[PDB]
C-alpha cells in the first residue's frame, strides 16, 4: 500500500563466526544501521532491515528483520534477493547499514532520474554506490537467475539489469561510509 519499501542492508555471512557486526557499532549512541534506517523512515514509510547475526538485537527496534535464504548466494544481491523473495510490493530502495548520512531526498530523486529503467543507483561523484539502489520487482527473476549461476558481481549485474547511475555530486559527502572501527572513531 505504499510505492517503494525501504531495506536496511546490514550484510550476510559470518563466514567465521562473524568477526564485528557493522551494523550494530555505535555513532553517537546509536548502532549505524538505524541511522540508515531512520534516514528511509524520513522518506519511507515502510523500512526492513536484512540481516543474519544478531537478529535478536536488530528486532529491537520494532522493525522487520529479513534473513537470507538457505541458498547462502554471496555478496550484497544475495541480501537483496531475500529480501525481495520475502516483501511484496513493486519498488525497493536498498542502502547499506554502513552509509548513516544519506539524504532526505534520496528515493525522490532516484525516481526522478529513474527514466523509465527498472534500477538506478547512487553516484557521489567520485564513485558509484551500486548499492544505495532503487530497484524495480522486475529485477527478482533476473537475480536469482545470475545468482544461481553462481555470479557475484554487483555492477556487473546491475549493467546487465539495464540500470543507470544518477549524479548525487552536488550531496556533499552525503555517502561517506564507515569502513571500520578504526573509522567510526573519527566521526564521533
Ligand atoms: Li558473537
Amino acid at each position: 500500500m505504499t510505492t517503494i519499501t525501504g531495506v536496511v542492508l546490514a550484510g550476510g555471512k559470518a563466514r567465521a563466526m562473524g568477526g564485528v557486526d557493522k551494523g550494530l557499532l555505535e555513532l553517537n549512541g546509536k548502532p549505524l544501521w538505524q541511522h540508515v534506517a531512520d534516514a528511509l523512515m524520513t522518506q519511507l514509510s515502510h523500512v526492513v532491515v536484512n540481516a543474519n547475526r544478531h537478529q535478536e538485537i536488530y528486532q529491537a527496534s520494532g522493525l522487520k528483520v529479513i534473513e537470507d535464504s538457505l541458498a547462502d548466494y554471496p555478496g550484497p544481491l544475495a541480501g537483496m534477493l531475500s529480501v525481495m523473495q520475502q516483501e511484496a510490493g513493486e519498488w525497493f530502495l536498498f542502502c547499506p547499514c554502513d552509509t548513516p548520512y544519506i539524504p532526505p531526498d534520496l528515493a525522490a530523486r532516484l525516481n526522478h532520474q529513474r527514466k523509465d529503467a527498472p534500477v538506478v543507483w547512487v553516484h557521489d561523484g567520485e564513485r558509484d554506490h551500486p548499492t544505495i539502489a532503487l530497484v524495480n520487482r522486475a529485477i527478482e527473476p533476473l537475480l536469482l537467475e545470475y545468482l544461481q549461476a553462481g555470479e557475484r558481481r554487483v555492477m556487473v549485474f546491475m549493467r546487465l539489469a539495464g540500470g543507470h547511475a544518477v549524479d548525487f555530486s552536488d550531496h556533499k559527502d552525503a555517502f561517506v561510509n564507515v569502513n571500520t572501527p578504526e573509522e567510526l572513531a573519527r566521526w564521533q
